[PDB]
């Protein structure tokens, strides 16, 4: 499981991204989109942003990040009885965005990243693998949704 010492560790740093959800979902992908450029690949709106200024600036790449981050945030507030939420979100990133599950791990380390880059003294070791953790389960979930609709494997 994640107990529930470690779902507090999960939403008590979320709480924090909470604060600042748009600039930190401007961080997050921007992360992904520099260490994983074929991922840009699968936006159709980001692909004019060659640098990071560009991205940076675009309003509409924030815009994303906040949804992402917001729809995110709402499956790990469900901690553990999350399937309402991640069932919408697994069909159409499988059979629409066309979002294989690997893309979903290198969004995962981003995060961490950008939690690490931005939140020292409530982002440590035990809070990183709290969230690891719950990273995992969201990241497993989906997989499952995918392996039965067909997708990936
Ligand atoms: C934590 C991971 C992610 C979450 C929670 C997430 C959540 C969402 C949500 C709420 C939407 C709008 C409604 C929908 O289409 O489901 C969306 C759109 C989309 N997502 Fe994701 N997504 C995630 C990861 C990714 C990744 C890894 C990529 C690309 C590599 C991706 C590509 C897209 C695309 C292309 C769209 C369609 C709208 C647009 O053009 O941006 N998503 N996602």
């Amino acid at each position: 499981v994640l107990s529930e010492g470690e779902w507090q560790l999960v939403l008590h740093v979320w709480a924090k991204v909470e604060a600042d959800v748009a600039g930190h979902g401007q961080d997050i992908l921007i992360r992904l989109f520099k260490s994983h450029p074929e991922t840009l690949e699968k936006f159709d709106r980001f692909k004019h942003l060659k640098t990071e200024a560009e991205m940076k600036a675009s309003e509409d790449l924030k815009k994303h990040g906040v949804t992402v981050l917001t729809a995110l945030g709402a499956i790990l507030k469900k901690k553990g009885h999350h399937e309402a939420e991640l069932k919408p979100l697994a069909q159409s990133h499988a059979t629409k965005h066309k979002i294989p599950i690997k893309y979903l791990e290198f969004i995962s380390e981003a995060i961490i990243h950008v939690l690490h880059s931005r939140h020292p003294g409530d982002f440590g070791a035990d809070a990183q693998g709290a969230m690891n953790k719950a990273l995992e389960l969201f990241r497993k979930d989906i997989a499952a949704k995918y392996k039965e609709l067909g997708y990936q494997g």
